[PDB]
């Protein structure tokens, strides 16, 4: 089907691979447009349980494919590239943040600019000990985006957002975990796996709870709380009276304990 | 006075323990009113200066009370009782962030759930080096609640928010540190004394001052800088015309540093 | 001239000194004024692309300067003083926040209450090994302010903000690193020339980028994704219509973007 | 079944009648708590699409039930009445907000302080022509509250409602549609029929679009419009997904205008 | 050119005409994405000083062209028609309340769902006598949407916001104009000529001074008050130092401000 | 005392008057100091019970005192006063809106510019039929400021505030009154006594009331309803707990009855 992405919906993930290594997975405004596609659909398919995003080899995603701009038409051109490509770079974006499934990021690789701003809207983000992030934007010259000035300052505070995107100094695993920014490193070799079963897991996870605690998330970050506990009290009235209730009651009185969490992020490195 | 809590005041503090360790201090419906009360009696007391919440003997706080849930009323009887425990569990964790008191979460083994939303709305928490932090709530299949879609990536930041309660795994004290969910951990014999000597110098120290700080806190999180220093200035003038100032200007100027401490915090482990 | 404060405009830096190195750099009501003046002055200067703010001597700044309160007007004086006081201050808070210039503050020593409050406001900060940090206002007796309801917890999350504010404990330089209140620490005796050369670079950095950053990150902490975007995007059709725009295309396209735009070293 | 209030669920309408005619239908506690408790069964009722709100008698609703309040147990005594009953009135008010329901306020006679709340927080309110508003708050010596901060302003603009406050004054129905504090006013001999007939409209239109504006309604006045739309989007598309939806396509493509109305307002006086 | 609005620029005016008589001037996904683009141009086009939108013949716009929808492909092709018209309806919603440059809001006749919409959209509007204005969305089957979620209660309150759309409830001229849904109402005859003096005048009018008025009304709706009169400082500052200012001033001064900028008729 | 504007404290009403009749009122750098003061002091007087704004005989103020703005030093010289003036209309603004105490404005003449932000930030408004109104901002060059962006659409909705601002038409008393922008409209001649009753009126009335009142309605109209019940249910609590309170609890059971407002409106014209 899709054509300039990899896909595909397996044991409930619907795995997306930003397909253009060549060009160190930089996204072409028609990538962007099936991503975004693939994530409605996702949301849509019962048998999907949760979504990975993921570059195809050794590259997570280079941003913004500078190749696509128009060099042959003076600025217009150049505009009229930015505002296309501008409008799919977030309705991709919005579509992660908003979808009613978990997304992990799995970054395998390289992640600038608007790959950066993708690992930053996932819900859940683990690399490989090969992987770097960098903002890249100032740069190229360009004004950030990606929903950074949402997500970065959500993540890692404001003073090393701020930083950051100033400095755009390339910051590495050990410390992007420090930050907050990813919650585990693995061995290069090791990831695909490590981070196939990290999505199996999330998928086959209580989706209907997963969505709720996401929503509110991002909602609770503005809202005050009284306002806050309205709205996670009607998500508890809805799951108390959901199918899956009763049967985790009943083995919690009955002595079943998990032998483990619900995912399993392994310690990596 | 109380049938279903811990209670006592001494020393300037006002002592909540949570207390059905038979049951790891699950917290009763009975219970969470009795913890709503008596915070609004430590606000009206002029000789509390800070309120501690803990729990007795080995455990901090089971989170909601599984066994106090009706099984031969149907879906119905579930519902009902959810939308009574609700109600209390919420009257209680906004009691405690809007409360006019400082209240140090005295987290002395495990919180899990709700018990996790006391120690995340409280304004100070310290635990045990035996204490440990869990969600819960995917696992007994019910949507996340007692604020933590406000409290937790306040604190946390919103990845590490989203993680926890995704994966549902066991937060233990070094991580929790890390993480700025507790300041300090104590071995856990020395934890209660080290606890109370803690919340006793809360107690003494400033309360006005305290309140003006913790309201500050909660609303400035969500005010644009012009908005928030208002209300800073409305205390600011309060404060210097409160009979406290004078004399603290005096022994500064007399040589007294400000950098003395209001609260000293062992180093602990 | 100015009267209160240090003033140095050179490589396209505008550097502010706290200056009143007796009594721990603490701000005088003046002071505070030319310091607003100062920012006001940097943003309208084609020439200055970074403003740097530092403290005369070892230390940064020691707050409300506490001698400047009257004493001889009974607590209507007191009161009255830190009306104009408050005033001063907050307006200097916000400029630095709301300046159209990147703000690096070179914490070179201690900064209390008020001190500590232009460490948070600042855009980037660093500090020499032998700084520290400390709120003050509750030994102090006074309320907090100069925006900490505002900056800290966005900087440090609530509980270390609520912590730090309750105990009246300093933060060395090691801890500060380790919570995001500093982002690098440096010896006592390299510091200021480390500072020089960050605000240098910050200087040369494109300023418009800069500041379509900084407001954006204010911006947008409080906002949802969807208005935090239109922002964003506004700024991305603003600045590939700039000048600055195409030879930084075509320099990448060249041959020529994970280059660093500031050096910080890596410090201690 | 309810023992403090009215009661009735025919034509799609559950109908909640403030009853305590001989006390001006002043609200008690036991009755506020009952008045939740019928909303929260109106939102799970599939046979009820509208909820409306009236008096008994010739009043719509005095208040604060003044005579409820202890006076042989000092100050204490009295604030304790307070915290409970403002409790239960708030927990109403909140409900009437956020229930799944549109609620039409039939105010057939006086509303004065809770009473003029409710009929601010409705959905939808009429009146008889015998109606009178007041907020009464002042003259009893109480801060005001059930959500008059948030809903007054909302509906007539904040310097009428400052004025109504500070004034203290009694608002006669031609002035409160004028202020569109009510959308229509009508004799008070009709007015109970008409306000039927208004009620089972409204239930017999379409509650789940009802419920996506009202809460959208909400929301909407405190948001920005891209993220507003955002939430609009996702209504709209469940909306088509809704097996409501094809045959109102179906008839409109036969010819049938969408200017049908759903509800008819009588012209009234 | 467009090929399905109508588009004219003249007198500074880019007049954005909604044309689809033969169905109401119903929306098309063709038809929304040139309204976005007339947009774009006339805030980038330094000759047009103001935006009229108004629509063909004797309708305004009768909001999402709902022959368009496909019907021979399920329910998931109704659903995914819905997607991508969703997606341009708003884009073209929020231009015409981000965008530049004020927008006038022309209404020729009837104003249904998204044309409603619209309508709400624009900065200021005018009605023929023969308009008239529906939610629709609850006969139509659909939940509501094109921000009016948004802008509806922000003009109109939450009563008379909530009224409207759950009666589905037709609003006529006179009843518009009471609840500030519309300023003025002109008769159907003379319409249209009123209507481009009035766009003429907005477009003369001071653009800088019209947009920060704009953006400011849009953002502090939601604001508290010193934050806004940061904002509006801003501006201030940033009008007295254009050289429209002085000329004003000296002006005034010389003998020469409470001179209407756009006249408006009194109309019926 | 005062040396730019009129002021008196007189019947627990503290008079500010703006005076430069001759430049029809407009408002000097220094006067804008002197109102600031005077707001200050209003509110630390135990005498005070309202704050009265109104201009000097036959002009209400005709807002920036254009005159003062320095021609003989370049732009640097205008941008570098308005500076200044900005700072003082703003703390101004600012304090009417923040004051403790409940501000009428006395609309005896023209308000323009500044002059209309003054009206609009106050917390009552009547005029003269005499009087008018006026944006002026377009026409002088200058853009909107004294807290138009916040206060005109909060009394007049969106769409009419964006009119007056665009058309710079001038509004009269009808139209005004219409609009919700005054209350009430008084023949020129009776103005001023109006006024000065309205004023006496307010000032008698509970200033603890009336505050809590006007801190709500600014702070609720962009707060969400379980937040806005949280700050009015503490109002209340504390208004219950004055000794203000039980007289007039037990006057209402009594059978005492006021035959009149709290504050009374004459009709006007
Ligand atoms: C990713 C890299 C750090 C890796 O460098 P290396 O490992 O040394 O490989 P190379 O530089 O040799 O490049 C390999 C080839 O790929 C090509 N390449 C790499 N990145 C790109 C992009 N982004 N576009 C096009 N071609 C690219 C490059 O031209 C080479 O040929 C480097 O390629 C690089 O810096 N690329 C530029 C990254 C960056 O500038 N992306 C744009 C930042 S702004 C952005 O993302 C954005 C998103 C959305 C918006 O609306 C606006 C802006
Ligand atoms: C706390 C524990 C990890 C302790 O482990 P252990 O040391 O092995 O003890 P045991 O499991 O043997 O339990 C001892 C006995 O106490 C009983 N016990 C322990 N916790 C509970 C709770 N929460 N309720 C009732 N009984 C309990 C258990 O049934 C045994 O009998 C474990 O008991 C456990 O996981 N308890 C369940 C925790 C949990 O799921 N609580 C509910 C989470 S959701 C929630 O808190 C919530 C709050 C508010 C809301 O509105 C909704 C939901
Ligand atoms: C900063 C210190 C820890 C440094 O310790 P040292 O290195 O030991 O210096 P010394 O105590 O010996 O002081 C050196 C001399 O400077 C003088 N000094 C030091 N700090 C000050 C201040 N703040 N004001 C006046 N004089 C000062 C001191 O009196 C000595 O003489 C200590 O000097 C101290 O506690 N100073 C008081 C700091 C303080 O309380 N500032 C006010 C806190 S509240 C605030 O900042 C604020 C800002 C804005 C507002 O509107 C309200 C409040
Ligand atoms: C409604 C009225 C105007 C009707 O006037 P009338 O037609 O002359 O009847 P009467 O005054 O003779 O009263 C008839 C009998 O009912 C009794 N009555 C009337 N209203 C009440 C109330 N509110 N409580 C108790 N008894 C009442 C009155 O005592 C007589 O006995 C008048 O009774 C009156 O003003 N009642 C008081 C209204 C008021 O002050 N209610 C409280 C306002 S504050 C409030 O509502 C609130 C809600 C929630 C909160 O948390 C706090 C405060
Ligand atoms: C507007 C009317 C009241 C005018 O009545 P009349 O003057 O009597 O015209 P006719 O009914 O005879 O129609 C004339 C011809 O135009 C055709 N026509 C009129 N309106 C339309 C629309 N909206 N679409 C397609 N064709 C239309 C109609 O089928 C006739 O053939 C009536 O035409 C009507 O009810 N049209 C439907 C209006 C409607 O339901 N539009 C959609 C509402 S929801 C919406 O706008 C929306 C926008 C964006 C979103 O993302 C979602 C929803
Ligand atoms: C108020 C009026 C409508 C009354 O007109 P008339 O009744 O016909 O009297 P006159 O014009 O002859 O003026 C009488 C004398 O007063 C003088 N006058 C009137 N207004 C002013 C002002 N504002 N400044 C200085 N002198 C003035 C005028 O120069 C004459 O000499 C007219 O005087 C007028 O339009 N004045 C200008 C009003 C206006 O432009 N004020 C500035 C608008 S912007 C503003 O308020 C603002 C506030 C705060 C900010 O930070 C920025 C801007
Ligand atoms: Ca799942
Ligand atoms: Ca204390
Ligand atoms: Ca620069
Ligand atoms: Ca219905
Ligand atoms: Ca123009
Ligand atoms: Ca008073």
């Amino acid at each position: 089907m899709y054509e300039a992405i990899g896909h595909r919906v397996e044991d409930g993930v619907a795995e997306i691979t930003i397909k253009l290594p060549r060009h160190r997975n930089a996204l072409s405004v028609k990538a962007m447009q099936e991503v975004t596609d693939a994530l409605n659909r996702a949301e849509e398919d019962d048998s999907v349980g949760a979504v990975m995003i993921t570059g195809a080899e050794d590259a997570f995603c280079a941003g913004f494919y500078l190749r696509e701009i128009p060099l042959d038409k003076g600025v217009a051109g150049v505009r009229d590239h930015f505002r296309i490509a501008a409008l799919w770079w977030h309705q991709m974006i919005h579509k992660i943040i908003r979808v009613k499934r978990p997304v992990l990021a799995a970054i395998n690789g390289v992640a600038a600019g608007g790959g950066l701003g993708i690992s930053l809207a996932s819900d859940m983000a683990i690399c490989a000990d090969s992987a770097k992030f960098v903002c890249a934007w100032h740069t190229i010259g360009i004004g950030n985006d990606t929903a950074t000035s949402y997500s970065l300052a959500r993540i890692v505070g404001m003073r090393r957002a701020m930083e950051l995107m100033l400095t755009d100094r390339t910051l590495y695993p050990e410390e992007a975990k420090d930050w907050g920014l990813v919650s585990r490193v693995y061995p290069k070799d090791e990831f695909r796996e490590v981070a196939w079963k990290v999505a199996r897991e999330l998928a086959a996870a209580p989706t209907h709870l997963q969505v709720m605690a996401k929503e509110r998330f991002h909602a609770g970050w503005m809202q005050p709380v009284e306002e806050c506990t309205e709205f996670e009290i009607q998500n508890v009235i809805a799951s108390v009276t959901h199918p899956h209730f009763m049967p985790c009651l009943t083995r919690f009185l009955d002595g079943h304990r998990a032998d483990r969490p619900q995912v399993e992020l392994p310690a990596g490195v």
